[PDB]
């Protein structure tokens, strides 16, 4: 309570994100000897992630989550993190952010231009596609009214596989699916579980199309005001929570398919070759729009070996 701080997020109280944010909050309170208390504001109470990023910049929110890909809003080449099928796995996502010149520069700009400090990175699952009718092949996407978040890379995913995208906020999705205003949505399995989308979607297709990370972000206005020993408490707690965050996602990912089958969901495994083929002209458009910066980021990312060594 010397520092009453706030951590906003789109995820809800049943989510892995929230569980790991609770761990972070508990560690910070303990190790700051009570000087800092972090309260959680889930379910987009404060707005969406675009809004919460603005609040961190302004200093009116202290902590939030965002993907590396979400920074495409300021630096177009950062969409590389969510070009479908480009990032192979989380090992690549980690090296793309921390071990490339592109990623290192992005982190610096976040701090210097956007007033946000990157404390840690976790894995947030690989997106799959749920729907009210089977997706047995890419043909089934044609005219599927597929909800997407308000993000260019997801809108593109939907466009290029032949679906009819409808952007809407995460908070509005469950109702849209339940009323069949849309036919499907796409998110990692842990979100399908957390938001109970499986109650209102009969089918799950393993499209494996976009890999999400999650960054623990702090407003510079807040971080700069903490004495350095408290900065260290926050940084160390964010790193500890991110490892736990990743583990919740990794441990659950395979098992969740069983969980959904038991809830009555039918699982399909469409041939992904035509999905990946369909993205070829999108990668071309990305390079055309983002220029040499985008080409360079793609090359640095494609150079990363996806196997742990
Ligand atoms: O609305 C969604 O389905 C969601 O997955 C919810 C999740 O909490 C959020 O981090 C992401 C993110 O906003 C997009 O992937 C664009 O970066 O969107």
């Amino acid at each position: 309570a010397d520092y009453d701080l706030k951590f906003g997020m789109n995820a809800g109280t049943s989510s892995n994100e929230y569980k790991a944010a609770e761990m972070f909050a508990k560690e910070v309170k303990e190790k700051s000897q009570g000087k800092i208390e972090i309260s959680l504001y889930p379910s987009s109470q404060l707005g969406d992630d675009r809004a919460m990023l603005k609040q961190l910049k302004d200093g009116s929110l202290d902590f939030t989550f965002a993907e590396s890909a979400r920074f495409q809003l300021f630096y177009p080449e950062a969409a590389v993190f969510a070009l479908p099928y480009v990032i192979s796995n989380y090992n690549v996502a980690q090296k793309a952010l921390f071990d490339t010149e592109f990623g290192k520069d992005l982190i610096k700009k976040m701090d210097k231009d956007l007033g946000v400090t990157l404390l840690s990175q976790a894995y947030n699952g690989t997106r799959q596609t749920t729907s009210n009718r089977a997706i047995n092949s890419i043909a089934d996407m044609k005219g599927l009214k597929l909800r997407v978040p308000n993000a260019a890379t997801n809108l593109a995913y939907a466009k290029y596989v032949g679906a009819s995208p409808t952007p809407m906020a995460f908070s509005e999705v469950y109702l849209a699916l339940q009323t069949n205003a849309v036919d499907g949505q796409e998110n990692p399995l842990a979100a399908v579980q957390a938001q109970k989308f499986y109650e209102v979607q009969k089918f799950l297709a393993m499209t494996n199309h976009i890999l999400n990370d999650q960054l623990y972000l702090v407003s510079n206005e807040t971080y700069k005001e903490l004495p350095e020993d408290l900065q260290k408490v926050v940084k160390d707690a964010a790193e500890n929570a991110a490892k736990y965050h990743t583990k919740l996602f990794v441990d659950g990912e395979k098992d969740l398919v069983t969980f959904f089958e038991k809830q009555g969901v039918k699982i399909t495994h469409p041939d992904l070759v035509p999905f990946k083929e369909s993205m070829k002209p999108y990668y071309a458009e990305f390079v055309k729009q983002t220029g040499q910066k985008g080409e360079s980021a793609l090359k640095q990312i494609e150079a990363i070996n996806p196997h742990h060594h």
